[PDB]
DNA sequence: TTTTTTTTTTT
DNA sequence: TTTTTTTTTTTTT
Protein backbone atom coordinates (compact mmCIF):
# COMPACT_ATOMS: atom_id res chain seq x y z
CA UNK A 1 0.00 0.00 0.00
CA UNK A 2 2.17 3.14 -1.26
CA UNK A 3 1.56 6.25 -3.60
CA UNK A 4 4.79 7.45 -5.07
CA UNK A 5 3.58 10.52 -7.37
CA UNK A 6 5.06 13.56 -8.77
CA UNK A 7 4.00 16.58 -10.42
CA UNK A 8 5.90 18.65 -12.48
CA UNK A 9 5.31 22.02 -15.07
CA UNK A 10 8.66 23.23 -16.22
CA UNK A 11 10.98 23.83 -19.58
CA UNK A 12 12.21 21.33 -21.33
CA UNK A 13 16.05 22.06 -20.51
CA UNK A 14 17.46 20.07 -23.63
CA UNK A 15 16.11 18.72 -27.10
CA UNK A 16 15.21 15.36 -25.88
CA UNK A 17 17.28 12.04 -26.32
CA UNK A 18 15.63 9.25 -27.72
CA UNK A 19 16.90 5.70 -27.41
CA UNK A 20 15.00 2.28 -28.01
CA UNK A 21 14.70 -1.12 -26.19
CA UNK A 22 16.20 -4.35 -27.25
CA UNK A 23 12.74 -5.06 -27.82
CA UNK A 24 12.19 -1.80 -29.32
CA UNK A 25 10.68 0.04 -26.80
CA UNK A 26 11.29 3.70 -26.90
CA UNK A 27 12.70 5.39 -24.34
CA UNK A 28 13.58 9.30 -24.13
CA UNK A 29 15.54 11.37 -21.74
CA UNK A 30 15.06 15.37 -21.23
CA UNK A 31 15.96 17.74 -17.95
CA UNK A 32 13.58 19.75 -16.95
CA UNK A 33 13.54 23.42 -15.01
CA UNK A 34 11.08 24.58 -12.33
CA UNK A 35 11.94 27.76 -10.29
CA UNK A 36 10.73 28.57 -6.85
CA UNK A 37 11.32 31.27 -4.06
CA UNK A 38 14.21 32.78 -7.71
CA UNK A 39 16.02 29.24 -7.67
CA UNK A 40 16.00 27.02 -10.73
CA UNK A 41 15.82 23.09 -9.80
CA UNK A 42 16.75 20.31 -12.59
CA UNK A 43 14.50 17.33 -12.79
CA UNK A 44 15.47 14.62 -15.31
CA UNK A 45 12.30 12.89 -16.46
CA UNK A 46 12.40 9.57 -18.67
CA UNK A 47 9.49 8.68 -20.74
CA UNK A 48 8.48 5.07 -21.74
CA UNK A 49 6.71 3.71 -24.54
CA UNK A 50 3.82 5.70 -26.50
CA UNK A 51 4.80 8.70 -24.18
CA UNK A 52 8.51 8.56 -24.98
CA UNK A 53 7.76 9.02 -28.40
CA UNK A 54 5.33 11.75 -28.24
CA UNK A 55 8.35 13.26 -25.97
CA UNK A 56 10.94 13.13 -28.48
CA UNK A 57 9.07 13.85 -31.78
CA UNK A 58 7.02 16.71 -29.96
CA UNK A 59 9.50 18.16 -27.29
CA UNK A 60 12.27 20.79 -27.77
CA UNK A 61 14.38 22.79 -25.83
CA UNK A 62 12.40 25.57 -23.69
CA UNK A 63 9.25 22.94 -24.41
CA UNK A 64 7.07 24.03 -21.51
CA UNK A 65 5.26 20.97 -20.33
CA UNK A 66 3.85 19.16 -17.41
CA UNK A 67 4.82 16.01 -16.32
CA UNK A 68 2.93 13.50 -14.05
CA UNK A 69 4.95 10.26 -13.07
CA UNK A 70 6.85 8.96 -10.28
CA UNK A 71 9.96 8.38 -8.36
CA UNK A 72 12.47 5.95 -8.82
CA UNK A 73 16.49 6.01 -7.88
CA UNK A 74 18.60 4.35 -10.37
CA UNK A 75 21.72 2.64 -9.05
CA UNK A 76 24.44 2.53 -11.45
CA UNK A 77 28.51 2.15 -10.38
CA UNK A 78 31.15 3.55 -12.64
CA UNK A 79 28.39 3.26 -6.77
CA UNK A 80 26.04 5.95 -7.79
CA UNK A 81 22.93 7.16 -7.75
CA UNK A 82 20.69 8.91 -10.29
CA UNK A 83 16.71 9.80 -8.98
CA UNK A 84 14.33 10.51 -12.03
CA UNK A 85 10.84 10.82 -12.60
CA UNK A 86 9.50 8.17 -14.29
CA UNK A 87 6.95 8.54 -16.43
CA UNK A 88 4.88 5.76 -18.18
CA UNK A 89 1.63 4.17 -18.76
CA UNK A 90 0.49 5.17 -14.98
CA UNK A 91 1.66 8.61 -15.59
CA UNK A 92 0.68 11.93 -18.01
CA UNK A 93 2.52 14.17 -20.20
CA UNK A 94 1.30 17.58 -21.89
CA UNK A 95 2.80 19.98 -24.03
CA UNK A 96 2.08 23.87 -22.57
CA UNK A 97 1.79 26.87 -24.87
CA UNK B 1 7.14 29.97 -12.11
CA UNK B 2 6.85 25.89 -12.59
CA UNK B 3 5.12 23.57 -10.47
CA UNK B 4 7.44 21.03 -8.34
CA UNK B 5 5.24 18.63 -6.33
CA UNK B 6 5.57 15.40 -4.66
CA UNK B 7 3.13 13.14 -3.36
CA UNK B 8 4.18 9.99 -1.51
CA UNK B 9 2.38 7.40 1.19
CA UNK B 10 4.65 5.14 2.66
CA UNK B 11 6.04 3.72 6.03
CA UNK B 12 8.78 5.60 7.50
CA UNK B 13 12.08 3.50 7.59
CA UNK B 14 13.97 4.43 10.67
CA UNK B 15 13.53 6.31 13.65
CA UNK B 16 13.01 10.12 12.56
CA UNK B 17 16.28 12.46 13.42
CA UNK B 18 15.32 15.98 14.64
CA UNK B 19 17.92 18.83 14.63
CA UNK B 20 17.81 22.37 15.96
CA UNK B 21 20.09 24.74 14.07
CA UNK B 22 22.05 27.96 15.11
CA UNK B 23 18.86 29.89 13.80
CA UNK B 24 16.23 27.78 16.30
CA UNK B 25 14.54 26.02 13.40
CA UNK B 26 13.75 22.27 13.44
CA UNK B 27 15.12 20.43 10.70
CA UNK B 28 14.47 16.49 10.92
CA UNK B 29 15.08 13.80 8.26
CA UNK B 30 13.53 10.78 7.59
CA UNK B 31 13.67 7.88 4.90
CA UNK B 32 10.66 6.53 3.26
CA UNK B 33 9.41 3.41 1.68
CA UNK B 34 6.56 3.55 -1.35
CA UNK B 35 5.69 -0.04 -2.56
CA UNK B 36 3.98 -0.86 -5.34
CA UNK B 37 2.47 -4.70 -5.54
CA UNK B 38 2.67 -6.02 -8.84
CA UNK B 39 0.96 -9.17 -10.78
CA UNK B 40 1.80 -11.57 -13.12
CA UNK B 41 2.31 -15.19 -13.92
CA UNK B 42 8.46 -4.03 -5.39
CA UNK B 43 10.29 -0.94 -2.91
CA UNK B 44 11.42 2.76 -3.56
CA UNK B 45 13.25 4.54 -0.98
CA UNK B 46 12.85 8.22 -0.96
CA UNK B 47 15.10 10.98 1.65
CA UNK B 48 12.69 13.53 3.03
CA UNK B 49 13.22 16.52 4.86
CA UNK B 50 11.08 18.35 7.15
CA UNK B 51 11.55 22.29 7.96
CA UNK B 52 9.77 24.63 10.70
CA UNK B 53 6.78 23.59 12.11
CA UNK B 54 6.29 20.55 10.27
CA UNK B 55 9.63 19.61 11.26
CA UNK B 56 8.58 19.90 14.33
CA UNK B 57 5.10 17.72 14.04
CA UNK B 58 7.37 15.19 12.59
CA UNK B 59 9.97 14.94 15.15
CA UNK B 60 6.63 13.90 18.02
CA UNK B 61 4.79 11.81 15.96
CA UNK B 62 6.46 9.69 13.44
CA UNK B 63 8.04 6.74 14.43
CA UNK B 64 9.22 3.10 12.57
CA UNK B 65 6.68 2.30 10.13
CA UNK B 66 4.32 5.11 10.67
CA UNK B 67 2.41 5.04 7.48
CA UNK B 68 2.65 8.92 6.33
CA UNK B 69 0.85 11.23 3.87
CA UNK B 70 3.79 13.31 2.30
CA UNK B 71 3.07 16.46 0.85
CA UNK B 72 6.63 18.32 -0.85
CA UNK B 73 8.76 19.91 -3.63
CA UNK B 74 11.91 17.93 -5.28
CA UNK B 75 15.35 18.57 -4.73
CA UNK B 76 19.03 17.81 -5.48
CA UNK B 77 21.74 18.74 -3.59
CA UNK B 78 25.43 18.38 -5.37
CA UNK B 79 28.25 17.76 -3.42
CA UNK B 80 31.79 16.42 -4.36
CA UNK B 81 32.40 12.59 -2.36
CA UNK B 82 35.71 12.00 -1.27
CA UNK B 83 36.77 10.43 -3.83
CA UNK B 84 36.81 14.08 -5.50
CA UNK B 85 33.60 13.18 -7.86
CA UNK B 86 30.71 14.64 -7.56
CA UNK B 87 27.42 13.36 -6.77
CA UNK B 88 23.71 13.90 -6.21
CA UNK B 89 21.60 13.66 -3.75
CA UNK B 90 17.24 14.40 -4.40
CA UNK B 91 15.24 14.48 -1.61
CA UNK B 92 11.71 15.44 -1.16
CA UNK B 93 11.65 18.93 0.65
CA UNK B 94 8.36 18.73 3.49
CA UNK B 95 8.39 22.83 3.80
CA UNK B 96 5.30 25.19 5.32
CA UNK B 97 4.39 25.18 1.48
CA UNK B 98 4.06 21.15 1.90
CA UNK B 99 1.98 19.08 4.16
CA UNK B 100 2.45 15.99 6.15
CA UNK B 101 -0.65 13.84 7.77
CA UNK B 102 0.32 10.82 9.54
CA UNK B 103 -1.74 7.63 8.98
CA UNK B 104 -3.70 4.98 11.06
CA UNK C 1 -4.82 18.71 -23.94
CA UNK C 2 -5.87 19.37 -20.57
CA UNK C 3 -5.47 17.95 -17.08
CA UNK C 4 -8.14 17.07 -14.60
CA UNK C 5 -6.85 15.32 -11.34
CA UNK C 6 -8.44 15.39 -7.37
CA UNK C 7 -6.46 13.49 -4.98
CA UNK C 8 -7.75 12.76 -1.22
CA UNK C 9 -7.09 11.06 1.73
CA UNK C 10 -9.92 10.89 3.90
CA UNK C 11 -12.83 8.72 6.11
CA UNK C 12 -15.75 6.59 3.99
CA UNK C 13 -18.91 7.62 5.54
CA UNK C 14 -21.00 4.33 4.89
CA UNK C 15 -20.19 1.10 3.29
CA UNK C 16 -19.93 1.23 0.07
CA UNK C 17 -22.06 0.16 -2.57
CA UNK C 18 -21.00 -1.98 -5.44
CA UNK C 19 -23.58 -2.39 -8.51
CA UNK C 20 -22.98 -4.62 -11.48
CA UNK C 21 -24.21 -4.27 -14.70
CA UNK C 22 -25.20 -6.69 -17.60
CA UNK C 23 -22.12 -6.29 -18.84
CA UNK C 24 -20.36 -7.47 -15.65
CA UNK C 25 -18.69 -4.03 -15.17
CA UNK C 26 -19.05 -3.01 -11.68
CA UNK C 27 -19.73 0.37 -10.49
CA UNK C 28 -18.83 1.59 -6.67
CA UNK C 29 -20.66 4.17 -5.12
CA UNK C 30 -19.14 5.95 -1.45
CA UNK C 31 -19.19 9.19 0.23
CA UNK C 32 -15.89 10.47 1.71
CA UNK C 33 -15.05 13.17 4.19
CA UNK C 34 -12.09 15.02 4.35
CA UNK C 35 -11.18 17.86 7.73
CA UNK C 36 -9.23 20.99 7.54
CA UNK C 37 -13.62 25.23 13.82
CA UNK C 38 -12.94 21.45 12.62
CA UNK C 39 -14.98 21.26 8.54
CA UNK C 40 -15.72 18.81 6.90
CA UNK C 41 -16.36 18.23 2.77
CA UNK C 42 -18.03 15.28 2.10
CA UNK C 43 -17.02 13.84 -1.58
CA UNK C 44 -19.21 11.55 -3.69
CA UNK C 45 -16.16 9.34 -5.40
CA UNK C 46 -17.41 6.49 -7.98
CA UNK C 47 -15.34 3.89 -8.39
CA UNK C 48 -15.19 2.11 -12.40
CA UNK C 49 -13.89 -1.46 -13.66
CA UNK C 50 -11.70 -3.13 -11.87
CA UNK C 51 -11.12 -0.44 -9.01
CA UNK C 52 -14.94 -0.68 -8.53
CA UNK C 53 -14.89 -4.05 -7.81
CA UNK C 54 -11.91 -3.67 -5.07
CA UNK C 55 -12.99 -0.40 -3.17
CA UNK C 56 -16.52 -2.98 -3.10
CA UNK C 57 -13.97 -5.59 -1.40
CA UNK C 58 -12.18 -3.55 0.82
CA UNK C 59 -13.68 0.09 1.63
CA UNK C 60 -15.82 -0.01 4.54
CA UNK C 61 -17.28 2.60 6.91
CA UNK C 62 -14.91 4.58 8.51
CA UNK C 63 -12.49 2.91 6.16
CA UNK C 64 -9.42 5.65 6.20
CA UNK C 65 -8.54 6.11 2.27
CA UNK C 66 -6.50 7.64 -0.52
CA UNK C 67 -8.08 7.98 -3.71
CA UNK C 68 -6.79 9.41 -6.97
CA UNK C 69 -9.12 10.65 -9.61
CA UNK C 70 -10.92 12.84 -12.43
CA UNK C 71 -13.70 15.80 -11.70
CA UNK C 72 -16.86 14.88 -13.13
CA UNK C 73 -20.05 17.00 -13.14
CA UNK C 74 -23.34 15.72 -13.82
CA UNK C 75 -26.39 17.56 -14.88
CA UNK C 76 -29.83 16.91 -13.91
CA UNK C 77 -33.44 17.65 -13.88
CA UNK C 78 -35.03 17.70 -10.31
CA UNK C 79 -38.80 17.03 -9.55
CA UNK C 80 -39.01 21.17 -9.12
CA UNK C 81 -38.38 20.99 -12.84
CA UNK C 82 -34.86 23.19 -12.15
CA UNK C 83 -31.46 22.40 -13.34
CA UNK C 84 -28.88 20.67 -10.81
CA UNK C 85 -25.18 19.48 -10.79
CA UNK C 86 -23.63 16.97 -9.19
CA UNK C 87 -19.87 17.36 -8.68
CA UNK C 88 -18.02 13.82 -8.35
CA UNK C 89 -14.64 12.17 -7.80
CA UNK C 90 -14.52 9.26 -11.01
CA UNK C 91 -11.68 6.78 -9.97
CA UNK C 92 -11.13 4.58 -13.03
CA UNK C 93 -7.99 2.87 -15.11
CA UNK C 94 -6.15 6.44 -15.04
CA UNK C 95 -7.03 6.89 -11.42
CA UNK C 96 -5.98 5.30 -8.15
CA UNK C 97 -7.40 3.96 -4.34
CA UNK C 98 -5.09 3.20 -1.66
CA UNK C 99 -6.84 1.78 1.38
CA UNK C 100 -4.82 3.06 4.38
CA UNK C 101 -3.95 1.76 8.08
CA UNK D 1 -7.26 14.94 9.68
CA UNK D 2 -7.12 15.18 5.18
CA UNK D 3 -5.91 15.86 1.89
CA UNK D 4 -8.31 17.59 -0.68
CA UNK D 5 -6.24 18.34 -3.46
CA UNK D 6 -7.41 19.64 -6.81
CA UNK D 7 -5.11 19.62 -10.19
CA UNK D 8 -6.66 21.37 -13.52
CA UNK D 9 -4.80 22.43 -16.47
CA UNK D 10 -7.37 23.76 -19.39
CA UNK D 11 -8.61 26.77 -21.01
CA UNK D 12 -10.70 29.72 -19.43
CA UNK D 13 -13.75 29.54 -21.05
CA UNK D 14 -14.48 33.51 -20.79
CA UNK D 15 -12.74 36.79 -18.69
CA UNK D 16 -12.57 36.29 -15.10
CA UNK D 17 -15.05 38.21 -12.97
CA UNK D 18 -13.62 39.97 -9.71
CA UNK D 19 -15.21 41.56 -6.74
CA UNK D 20 -14.41 42.81 -3.36
CA UNK D 21 -15.34 41.85 -0.04
CA UNK D 22 -15.31 44.51 2.61
CA UNK D 23 -12.07 44.06 3.92
CA UNK D 24 -10.89 45.00 0.54
CA UNK D 25 -9.64 41.77 -0.59
CA UNK D 26 -10.22 40.69 -4.11
CA UNK D 27 -12.22 37.40 -5.30
CA UNK D 28 -12.02 35.88 -9.19
CA UNK D 29 -14.04 33.38 -10.65
CA UNK D 30 -13.58 31.67 -13.37
CA UNK D 31 -14.88 28.41 -15.33
CA UNK D 32 -11.88 26.08 -16.64
CA UNK D 33 -12.20 23.70 -19.56
CA UNK D 34 -10.35 20.43 -19.27
CA UNK D 35 -10.45 18.29 -22.46
CA UNK D 36 -9.85 14.16 -22.66
CA UNK D 37 -9.54 12.49 -25.73
CA UNK D 38 -14.13 15.47 -27.48
CA UNK D 39 -15.64 15.29 -24.31
CA UNK D 40 -14.78 18.34 -22.02
CA UNK D 41 -15.21 19.18 -18.20
CA UNK D 42 -16.06 22.65 -16.85
CA UNK D 43 -15.11 23.54 -13.47
CA UNK D 44 -15.55 26.40 -11.27
CA UNK D 45 -12.36 28.14 -9.93
CA UNK D 46 -12.53 31.01 -7.28
CA UNK D 47 -9.26 32.70 -6.66
CA UNK D 48 -8.66 34.43 -2.93
CA UNK D 49 -6.36 36.93 -2.11
CA UNK D 50 -2.84 37.46 -4.04
CA UNK D 51 -3.53 35.01 -6.56
CA UNK D 52 -7.15 36.86 -7.09
CA UNK D 53 -5.59 40.07 -8.28
CA UNK D 54 -3.37 38.03 -10.27
CA UNK D 55 -5.95 36.03 -12.11
CA UNK D 56 -7.96 38.89 -12.43
CA UNK D 57 -5.16 41.30 -14.39
CA UNK D 58 -4.07 38.66 -16.41
CA UNK D 59 -6.26 35.81 -17.41
CA UNK D 60 -8.78 35.96 -20.05
CA UNK D 61 -11.08 33.84 -22.54
CA UNK D 62 -9.12 30.75 -23.70
CA UNK D 63 -5.73 31.50 -21.66
CA UNK D 64 -4.01 28.64 -20.72
CA UNK D 65 -3.51 28.23 -17.24
CA UNK D 66 -2.94 25.64 -14.20
CA UNK D 67 -4.78 25.45 -10.99
CA UNK D 68 -3.97 23.80 -7.80
CA UNK D 69 -6.35 24.03 -5.31
CA UNK D 70 -9.41 21.83 -2.76
CA UNK D 71 -12.44 21.47 -3.29
CA UNK D 72 -15.17 23.20 -0.99
CA UNK D 73 -19.65 22.22 -2.06
CA UNK D 74 -21.42 25.52 -0.75
CA UNK D 75 -24.71 25.48 -0.21
CA UNK D 76 -26.70 28.52 -1.41
CA UNK D 77 -29.88 29.35 -0.77
CA UNK D 78 -36.49 29.25 -3.41
CA UNK D 79 -35.19 26.07 -1.92
CA UNK D 80 -30.97 24.88 -1.95
CA UNK D 81 -28.73 24.55 -4.63
CA UNK D 82 -25.10 23.49 -4.06
CA UNK D 83 -22.19 24.26 -6.20
CA UNK D 84 -18.50 22.30 -5.85
CA UNK D 85 -15.82 24.95 -6.43
CA UNK D 86 -12.18 24.46 -7.06
CA UNK D 87 -11.11 27.12 -4.10
CA UNK D 88 -7.35 28.23 -5.02
CA UNK D 89 -6.28 30.34 -2.00
CA UNK D 90 -2.88 30.66 0.08
CA UNK D 91 -2.95 26.98 0.36
CA UNK D 92 -2.93 26.31 -3.12
CA UNK D 93 -1.00 27.94 -6.76
CA UNK D 94 -1.65 29.06 -10.09
CA UNK D 95 0.33 29.21 -12.89
CA UNK D 96 -0.19 31.51 -16.42
CA UNK D 97 0.94 29.05 -19.36
CA UNK D 98 1.55 29.74 -22.58
C1' DT E 1 -31.02 12.82 -5.94
C1' DT E 2 -28.72 14.23 0.01
C1' DT E 3 -26.48 11.46 6.21
C1' DT E 4 -22.46 9.92 7.49
C1' DT E 5 -16.69 9.66 8.41
C1' DT E 6 -12.81 10.39 11.93
C1' DT E 7 -10.22 12.52 15.74
C1' DT E 8 -2.18 12.55 18.85
C1' DT E 9 -2.05 20.38 15.46
C1' DT E 10 1.80 34.33 6.35
C1' DT E 11 1.42 26.91 1.01
C1' DT F 1 -26.08 42.35 -16.84
C1' DT F 2 -24.08 36.00 -15.99
C1' DT F 3 -26.15 31.12 -12.62
C1' DT F 4 -22.52 28.66 -15.33
C1' DT F 5 -23.87 32.51 -22.25
C1' DT F 6 -18.17 29.07 -22.68
C1' DT F 7 -12.51 27.33 -23.77
C1' DT F 8 -9.04 25.16 -26.65
C1' DT F 9 -6.02 20.73 -29.51
C1' DT F 10 1.13 20.34 -31.72
C1' DT F 11 -2.74 13.08 -31.61
C1' DT F 12 -4.83 1.20 -22.41
C1' DT F 13 -2.12 2.27 -10.31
Amino acid sequence: RGVNKVILVGNVGGDPETRYMPNGNAVTNITLATSESERTEWHRVVFFGRLAEIAGEYLRKGSQVYVEGSLRTRKWQGDRYTTEIVVDINGNMQLLG
